[PDB]
């Protein structure tokens, strides 16, 4: 009821760097809209980031969000506190180059903002459906590509 909208995450590739896809859920006001988009060339990494982008800015309304994933990298990313450190210090490294995935962690970083986020990270499939479905959108999506992953830079 006084229920937060729900979202579930999955971003895969079919051979890392190579054709990738996504699915998300997002799970409000008794309705569930899905999404997901298949790319040409990405990463996981890229593809993870970017089924919790695409979901979040689907939110047309302030909300409190339980977003759970299985996703190590952006696991890593929030409980280490690195977008704070990347934001302060204006998005570079120490090297003076741009962080990695910057246009993506970007992104993510506006949506934070708008919203109340509750993480719930989640290992395997097993009690966890929307996730285990995701997973099946993404790997779908993978197959039949349509869309560029602009953002993907060969390089490193």
């Amino acid at each position: 009821m006084l229920k937060q909208v729900e979202i579930f995450t999955d971003g895969s590739c079919l051979g890392n760097p190579g054709p990738g896809g996504y699915g998300a859920i997002l799970r409000y006001r008794g309705r569930e809209k899905t999404f997901s988009a298949g790319y040409t060339r990405t990463t996981n990494n890229r593809m993870e980031l970017m089924a919790a982008i695409v979901a979040l800015e689907a939110l047309k309304e302030h909300c409190e969000v339980i977003l759970s994933t299985d996703s190590q990298y952006v696991r890593q990313a929030i409980t280490q506190g690195w977008i704070h450190n990347w934001k302060k210090r204006g998005w570079k490294t120490a090297d003076k180059k741009p962080v990695k995935n910057v246009d993506l962690w970007q992104r993510l970083d506006a949506a934070l903002g708008q919203h109340q986020i509750k993480w719930e990270w989640v290992k395997g499939h097993a009690g966890h459906p929307e996730n285990e479905r995701c997973d099946e959108l993404a790997r779908a999506a993978a197959m039949n590509p349509t869309l560029e992953d602009t953002g993907y830079q060969v390089e490193v």
